[PDB]
């Protein structure tokens, strides 16, 4: 519900030369936070008792407004804080979850660096496949039922696996449904799609509405427990063992990519972008992430997408080799996102940035 | 035996104007020489012939003090051109083992950054158990025989080996020590611990007692051999192999973890400052790493420790991720204890940082 | 055929306060260029349509030479433009591929950066393993034929393969005949040898001839498709599928080497110079790679080398651990290149650096 | 004449990805070149032989297009080469003076930063006192005659004098008639004003059009001869001497104002700017330079002004006390346009910067 203009006129009423940049102590907030120091605002914290140590002892954070659980970042009180401090927010995974996304879609009056309404399209597996489909990049098959299982695939609801038959994925299922993983409403909406083999590539590109630019600002390969764990274990000793994988988010490792490959790589964030500005306008605004499987026929084939800032952007927070090349600093992509910021205020142009 | 009174008397007929940074060539010294140099420091560098040219061509040393093998580093000739150079040493592994932990605990007359003491507690496994343990940190659960075995464990004594039933342990051991590379002493006191199945973050913290406080450095995952190479070959065709794993250290590879888990990560350095604190005065000085492996149920379980530099510190010599926040500046461990010294010289409290 | 006199008199005709670096936009030219920019040069980027925006957005050369396919830059209308822009060319792999070789060898009138005729060197495995033997560097052992297979091995011509028997080596050069993917005249040239079972570090050396000095700037290991997705897939599920390993290169990870072995990495690169300088007068000039792996007893065993610049140092375009110690800069090879041009042009010595 | 269409339908065949930034070598060009390459421009610098040496050892051009005397940038030979380099000329006080303001107005068809038309402005006497007079800022009293003299006043026409009454008035007139150094035409045209008794701050601004806001970028104060000399003479020496006063600029020494005065300082900026906007649309683009005379009184009272880029911005060509204050940088006024230029180039307005 929450309209542009409901946001534009909150801001309209911000003094704008104390303009601070705030979100939720989590998830990618520490390059956030830092990136808005380096740009030079002032930035705010939401944190919690037991989980403010890290923006203590980074110094990250000029003020915290602490909550009793983060659940309570909705609450009108904590709204309020937030437009008195004239902070525009960065969201973020953990601050999409713990807001709740329908809070954040029409509860959440406070201005917001970003699409609002795009933040729907990555949330729903139907809106992304179709925006993606639609843009023209490469995804997974997908498969409507275990029935049509005629190759490797991975099967999701963590409670995750693989399966080469039809045979198999019920053998599986039943597996994980004896042993407590997963339910019978799970296994029921089961997502079916193909095992890409290949090498990952979590790609984060910046659409900057100012310059009209799509940027390349750097990549990671996730680092996931047990599955990172359990392949590292000999196969000899694998067979031995009675083990599932799962894919739970862990970490991240640096990586680069061949460089033939950037003009496929900018080729995909291009389309992205020009497809979303259609579906959803504006589009994407500030940063977003493909995240790829490059097989062997050097073909990116992307299994998700985030169209705000994706956790792997922690992989450079004193900058990598693609965030380098345009001025030879340790540029992360929290200080581009305040960067942008910072130029749209000094432009009279926060209604290309925020909503 | 070595008293505090002897070094802190040793170093009081110091030139306090001309106070240099020394360690052996090995292990970590390169950061440990450069950040050094970029705090102010001259530095002092115990090479050999046919072990000098990384130092020389980073240019990382001033003074060179050649010895016909690392063995000799004892010997109260050296120790007098040290005292002579009015250098604080920062140990690290080579050192201590070139050195010899029992000769650094009582015959090497020459000030030390960090708790002297505590370089025990990293060299007895029940030393250090007892100190995780009683930290509150979790651990793998340990074997007391071949017998106890009810699921995968690891068995240490390069000669490690995976098992996963006592009849698979009695196979391995024999079949390493018919092929030489085991004997019976080793099997004999072979210690059992369960294999836990998730992803490395070696995680290297600092504590200063200057300020009191825990601070993250950086994180780096092992790269060892074979066993990074033998899961690297397809499992068809490992079964066609007759080969054993082996983890001998080989290198470092950088990774950053998930936010939401720093929390965790500091809690652990917190409560591990705190019992060291108790159980061996004045605890931990300086660099100190938690080894650990993440869980899929997001908990790090710490198989191993240090309480002087670890070697991984190595993957982040021109700063990482976090060592970045503080300043936003390329800082390494190296460079973070010679700014401790600095420091404590100039506060005139050059007591609360060496023994 | 290229004499060293038909270049230098190329270079006399140049207006030397008007020096340009040239190269192609492809495998390492983002920080070639960019590491022109930082050492004050114009930089002119060889392009085409659809591949021209990475060098466009990263606003990394001053100067575009558009072409219709890359193929033509060996055209003389090309190295005219080049040498009215008194560019000097550096070299890299899909450079040489592009022109050809041969063309690079004696159709290609313009100032290069480099051995000219050692790239013939690492062209041809013969001269590569001539080379790398009488340089005296550990390599893997040689199989003449695949009745002589003995232990592991590794197959090339992909459309590699894995063997640890003769009869084995037949059943899989048959397995990728029937599926299309290798031909009789493969296979009937296939080289084989020594599956090495290690950890992978690509080692980028620099040797200054104006310093007379083999330097150490960083390393990567690789990441290959598919076998970097395969060897993720669980032993159990890949036993299931009907998959065969490829390893083509897709991007690179940073990677740092246990120190006490910079002994081994500087005396292999000190070596394969002091041999190149007798086999190829003058030898290596500026950058070279050792790709090796490092076996269990911390031998490092060289699989390849390039004797220009490897696609790996785009793992630290920004700067890593090692191009750090020596001013503490985010130095990359690209900048490094284009230094010893710099100094070459200012000492007079454009006659130690180009052919 | 020149039109602002005809400048950009000239700009609007350029290569979009090439534009350089072009100046004459002399007045202010070392930083502006060097501002230029440092925000990642190729630079193109007009230079002569006999005069080129600066540009060539201070390594900040990359280009140069040699003319036989600088009076021939006005030809149309020259023009070209700057169009077909993609040049926007940066003008300044040798440029204006060798190509001819005349020239610059109506036959100079090369993009220019800032506003054409108000360099006339500058040039006459009666303009620039209706725009400062208009604007509202303190000017020193304007005297129709001699004989209007009731004060100290400095009369201008090198050949300045002082006189305190119509008589000397007749008497200095006189002495520079009859030693050569003055003709009669120039003592009729003769401009008497104000001698203002206080100290020189020559106040350099910055107005952003993409900002809408002015800029203090940094001051000096002048360094004349023979002037400076002559007032370094003990009195009792000068007055057996015989030696007439000049006032012929030879350098700069750097100065900053008392921190109160700043206020003033800005506001006299800000008038400046508002009212040029009224009587020259758009009115001031980019530097512009208050050189000004600070009384007991603490009132900053304007003797002159420019309406481009005044030399004594070469007092801060590393930078300033002022410059210094917005990001923490070594920011000259040369960089400061160059960054305006790439900031336009980028937002796609090289239409609020160009004419
Ligand atoms: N089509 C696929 N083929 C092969 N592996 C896949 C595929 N899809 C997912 N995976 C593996 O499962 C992991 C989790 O994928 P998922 O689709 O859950 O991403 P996500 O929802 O963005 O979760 P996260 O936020 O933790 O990345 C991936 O990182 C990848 O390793
Ligand atoms: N409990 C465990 N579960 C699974 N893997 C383990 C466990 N303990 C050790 N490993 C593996 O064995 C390797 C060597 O562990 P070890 O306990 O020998 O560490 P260490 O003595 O500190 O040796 P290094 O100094 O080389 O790290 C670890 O890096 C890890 O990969
Ligand atoms: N002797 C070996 N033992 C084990 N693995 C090997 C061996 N040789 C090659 N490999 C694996 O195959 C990959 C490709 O090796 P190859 O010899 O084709 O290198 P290359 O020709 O330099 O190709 P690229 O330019 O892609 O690195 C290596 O990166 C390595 O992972
Ligand atoms: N009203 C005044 N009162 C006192 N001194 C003055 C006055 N006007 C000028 N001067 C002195 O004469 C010098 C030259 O002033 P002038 O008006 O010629 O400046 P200009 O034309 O901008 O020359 P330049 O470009 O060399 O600064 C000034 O720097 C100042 O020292
Ligand atoms: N790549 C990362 O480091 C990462 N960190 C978090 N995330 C995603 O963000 C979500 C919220 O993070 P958290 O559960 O740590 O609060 C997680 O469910 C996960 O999908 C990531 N992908
Ligand atoms: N992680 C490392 O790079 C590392 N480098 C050395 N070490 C440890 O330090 C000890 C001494 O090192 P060295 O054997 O290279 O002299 C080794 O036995 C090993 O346990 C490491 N963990
Ligand atoms: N390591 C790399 O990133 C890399 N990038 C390219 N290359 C080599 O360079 C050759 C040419 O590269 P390209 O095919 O991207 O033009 C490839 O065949 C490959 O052997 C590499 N090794
Ligand atoms: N302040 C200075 O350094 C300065 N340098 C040059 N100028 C002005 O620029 C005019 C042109 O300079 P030049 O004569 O050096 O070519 C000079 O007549 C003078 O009025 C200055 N004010
Ligand atoms: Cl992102
Ligand atoms: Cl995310
Ligand atoms: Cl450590
Ligand atoms: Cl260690
Ligand atoms: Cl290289
Ligand atoms: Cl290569
Ligand atoms: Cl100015
Ligand atoms: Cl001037």
């Amino acid at each position: 519900m929450i309209s542009k203009d409901e946001i534009l006129e909150i801001f309209d009423k911000y003094n704008k030369d104390e303009i601070t940049i705030a979100t939720l102590g989590s998830h990618t907030s520490l390059h956030i936070l830092k990136g808005a120091k380096l740009e030079g605002f002032s930035t705010v914290c939401i944190t919690m008792k037991g989980r403010d140590v890290p923006y203590k002892r980074f110094k990250v954070a000029d003020k915290f407004i602490y909550v009793d659980n983060f659940s309570d970042i909705k609450n009108e009180e904590i709204q309020e804080k937030l437009r008195e401090l004239n902070s525009i927010v960065v969201p973020h995974g953990s601050f999409i979850a713990y807001c709740g996304l329908d809070n954040v879609e029409n509860s959440f009056l406070v201005p917001m660096f970003g699409n609002r309404r795009i933040l729907r399209w990555e949330s729903e597996r139907s809106l992304e496949g179709k925006l993606l489909r639609e843009a023209g990049l490469r995804v997974p098959k997908k498969y409507e039922s275990p029935e049509d299982i005629d190759g490797t695939v991975i099967v999701k609801f963590r409670g995750y696996f693989i399966a080469s038959s039809t045979e198999e994925f019920y053998k599986k299922a039943e597996d994980l449904k004896k042993r407590g993983i997963l339910t019978d409403e799970d296994i029921a909406n089961a997502h079916i799609e193909e095992y890409v083999v290949g090498t990952n590539f979590c790609i984060h590109y910046f659409y900057s509405p100012l310059k009209d630019e799509v940027e390349l600002l750097g990549m990671d390969k996730r680092y996931e427990s047990n599955i990172d764990g359990l392949v590292r274990i000999p196969a000899k000793d694998q067979l031995e063992m009675n083990i599932n994988p799962s894919y739970v988010i862990t970490g991240n490792i640096p990586v680069v990519i061949r460089e033939s490959l950037l003009p496929q790589v900018f080729e995909m964030g291009d389309k992205l972008v020009a497809k979303a500005k259609e579906l959803v306008p504006p589009g994407m605004i500030g940063p977003f992430c493909l995240q790829s499987l490059c097989n062997e026929n050097l073909e990116l084939v992307v299994f998700e997408m985030s169209a705000r800032v994706d956790g792997g952007t922690n992989s450079f927070m004193n900058g990598g080799p693609y965030s380098f090349l345009y001025n030879g600093e340790p540029l992360s992509m929290g200080q581009r996102i305040a960067r942008e910021i910072k130029m749209a205020l000094q432009l009279d142009m926060i209604d290309k940035i925020i909503s």
